């Protein structure tokens, strides 16, 4: 049931996958890798994500194992998966010795610890006595070439495989894992985009005596909430940045200052229909599906209509991956396109020159081989087992629990630029902002017809569940924390969007020295960066703190693209202040980083480096153990994504 070896064998397995992923990439992997097995070498498959099993029977499979694991913070294994990281790393020699196994890791070489979390399993399982199969896989997601380095790593796995279980291949064919019928009328017990079965007419939901709704809010359960204040946070003509806020009171979610909301998405309109059309599908389609064996999982609720689900449940958007076109092979529309098809889907080059470049979603990338020739002769059930299951997007929450015990601060810098490619093409957007930016507009009563909004939604949702600009959510606690006593000094990297999370640190202290109103607050200090003065997050409330907080609280900022002048790093003001910055850490200083900005982690980490070295006069090397050392002690923290 819960118990590995033992579900293995009991639904005689032939493989076994496994999956450790948090946004939900080594999951579509893993399951990539499932399909083309099954399709190459008919083996029965199970492809189970690590956090549904209990590993402790794992030297009890009598089947070859292929691991995907992703890494997040120091080279470790995500969270929600900690159970099987522990077994692994707390597996003593000769544990595993029947383990015959490979696997797959996805990195971003832009971090420290890079693809750590599939290089500490794999230095843990040779250790327990495990024997790897074929190359150690390590994505990039760095360099972008993540979906290649798969390619790569399945192409010359499946070769090693191939000879080690002695399997005769064969043409590959689609065999779906699902029995999907079609349904006649749609009822309270079936679905329309809801997010869970919980949100269903026919189920209740579990409230408490004041109708407060309750239960445990997560991946599998989210909670409708609505966002009851929005506003655009620059005032640039080409980028945009929402502030949403959140009204969490309705629900029993407590949530601490430096965590995290998950917004659930729904595709846009315009791309719900691109999708439906070149495929030739009927919207309303009611179906279902049926496991075609107990390791298999229906991806989202069923009974529910196409429309539905390529508008609630099917990420429809983003990067086309070549297997998918490989898998796209056998529904070909006529011989010409089929065979455009086959060559793309073997050479890497030809796939990029003409589609990744362009910035295609898989609709455009098949409209653009068929010139519009419909692919009607592709079954929903391949889809649903092919296109990646639409994820929720994670937010540093800007607002402090002490000052909002409720209400949730979400800021979110939108993701909407031009084509380089195709000058003429809609502009590559992104599927979350973009919604909380119409949601922002909506709600604020403007002419969207106006504004430059690339593409709009379904703001009611399914059976109006989202009615007044409401969202699923839910807060992922983390380890984001302001330190213990007050009187400790703090710093504070975070540029662009990375401030979101010490707009709540500078909130929630100056809530607490108000709880006062005693306490002396120990030095804070922020490093803020964006580039000219449009995007300047908050620029007028940071002034008023200052007030509140005195000579307590110190903000220093850099922007990068101010006109006549250098171009300015957070790293670059570290360096000038490495004084005031190396006298803090010499004090307890506890060190906070947070942002996106690619090379930033890094560059931030070797500028303190620098003023370590410098400070105590030491080495290079002795000065990045000193911050290694600070980073484990969690004097040193970071949330960079
Ligand atoms: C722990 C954590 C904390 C975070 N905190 C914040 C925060 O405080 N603020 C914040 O703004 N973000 C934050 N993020 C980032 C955020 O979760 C999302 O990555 C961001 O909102 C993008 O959302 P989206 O819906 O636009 O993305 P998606 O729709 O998934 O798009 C991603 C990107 O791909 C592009 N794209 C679209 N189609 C294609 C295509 N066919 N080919 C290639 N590219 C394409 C989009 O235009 C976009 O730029 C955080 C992430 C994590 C993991
Ligand atoms: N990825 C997506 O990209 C978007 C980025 O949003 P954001 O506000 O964080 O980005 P942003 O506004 O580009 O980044 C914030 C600031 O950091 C600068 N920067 C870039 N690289 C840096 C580095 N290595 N070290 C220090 N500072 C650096 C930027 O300047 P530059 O002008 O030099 O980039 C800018 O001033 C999001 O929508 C996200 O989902
Ligand atoms: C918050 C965050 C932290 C990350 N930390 C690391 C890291 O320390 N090292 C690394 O190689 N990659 C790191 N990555 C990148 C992931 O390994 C990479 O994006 C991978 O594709 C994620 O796959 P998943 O969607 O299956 O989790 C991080 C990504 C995020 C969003």
């Amino acid at each position: 049931n819960r118990d590995i070896a033992q579900v293995v064998t009991e639904n005689n397995k032939n493989y076994l996958v496994l999956y450790a992923s948090q946004t939900g990439t080594a999951e579509g992997f893993a399951k990539a890798f499932s399909k083309e097995l099954v399709a190459k070498f008919n083996l029965n498959v199970m492809c189970a994500d690590v956090e549904n099993y209990d590993f402790e029977s794992l030297n009890d499979v009598p089947v070859i194992v292929s691991i995907f694991i992703s890494t997040y913070g120091e080279g470790d294994f995500p969270d929600g998966a900690v159970n099987f990281e522990d077994f692994i790393c707390n597996a003593e020699a000769g544990a595993l010795s029947n383990l015959r196994y490979n696997m797959f890791g996805l990195g971003n070489s832009t971090y420290e610890f890079f693809n750590g979390a599939a290089k500490k399993a794999e230095k843990h399982l040779s250790a327990a006595g495990a024997i790897r199969l074929g190359k150690l896989g390590e994505a990039d997601d760095g360099a972008g070439t993540t979906d290649e380095d798969y390619m790569a790593w399945k192409d010359s796995i499946l070769e090693v495989l191939k000879d080690e279980l002695h399997l005769d291949e064969q043409e590959a064919k689609f065999t779906s894992q699902f029995q999907y019928t079609v349904l006649n009328e749609i009822t309270d017990s079936m679905s329309l985009g809801e997010p869970s079965a919980h949100y269903l007419p026919s189920h209740q939901l579990n409230r408490n005596a004041d109708g407060i709704q309750l239960g445990p809010f997560d991946l599998s359960q989210p909670y409708i909430a609505p966002i009851v204040k929005s506003r655009e946070l620059f005032s640039s003509n080409d980028r945009n940045c929402i502030h949403s806020e959140f009204d969490l009171s309705g629900s029993n979610i407590k949530y601490s200052t430096g965590d995290h909301l998950a917004v659930w998405p729904s595709n846009p309109l315009e791309k719900v229909e691109q999708f439906l059309s070149i495929f030739n599908l009927d919207p309303e389609t009611i179906f279902d599906l049926k496991p075609l064996d107990p390791t298999v999982k229906v991806p989202f609720p069923t009974p529910t209509t196409i429309g539905a689900a390529i508008k609630h449940y099917l990420e429809i958007t983003g990067p086309v991956s070549r297997q998918l076109f490989s898998s796209l092979i056998q529904f070909a529309p006529n011989a010409d396109v089929k065979e455009k098809l086959t060559l793309l889907s073997k050479d890497k080059d030809q796939f990029a020159v003409e589609i990744t470049s362009k910035y295609f979603n898989i609709a455009d990338a098949l409209k653009y081989l068929s010139d519009g020739a419909k692919w009607d002769t592709v079954p929903m059930q391949f889809l649903v087992e092919s296109v990646p299951q639409m994820t929720p997007r994670y937010y540093s929450i800007s607002s402090s629990s002490l000052s909002e015990k409720q209400t949730v601060h979400v800021t979110s810098i939108v993701e909407n630029f031009p084509n380089p490619e195709l000058p003429d093409a809609p502009p590559v957007v992104g599927v979350t902002t973009n919604l909380l930016r119409n949601i922002q507009l909506a709600q604020n009563n403007v002419n969207i017809a106006e504004t430059n909004l690339p593409v709009h939604y379904d703001l009611n949702g399914p059976r109006k569940l989202f009615a007044n600009y409401k969202l699923p959510v839910h807060v992922r606690r983390s380890n984001f924390r302001l330190p213990s006593n007050p009187s400790t000094p703090v710093i504070m990297i975070g540029p662009g969007t990375g401030v979101a999370p010490f707009r709540g640190f500078i909130r929630e202290r100056v809530a607490f020295l108000e709880s006062q109103k005693n306490v002396s607050l120990g030095k804070h200090i922020l490093f803020y960066g964006s580039r000219n003065t449009d995007d300047f997050l908050y620029q007028d409330e940071w002034p008023e703190y200052a007030k509140k907080l005195d000579g307590s609280f110190e903000m220093v900022v850099a922007h990068s693209r101010l006109p006549n002048t250098k171009k300015v790093y957070v790293q670059d003001k570290l360096k000038d202040y490495e004084d005031q910055v190396f006298e803090m850490i010499n004090n307890g200083a506890f060190i906070y980083v947070c942002g996106d900005a690619k090379g930033m982690a890094k560059g931030v980490s070797t500028a303190l480096v620098g003023i370590l070295s410098r400070g105590k006069s030491i080495t290079t090397d002795e000065a990045t153990e000193l911050i290694k050392m600070l980073k484990t002690s969690g004097r040193y923290q970071e949330d960079v994504w």
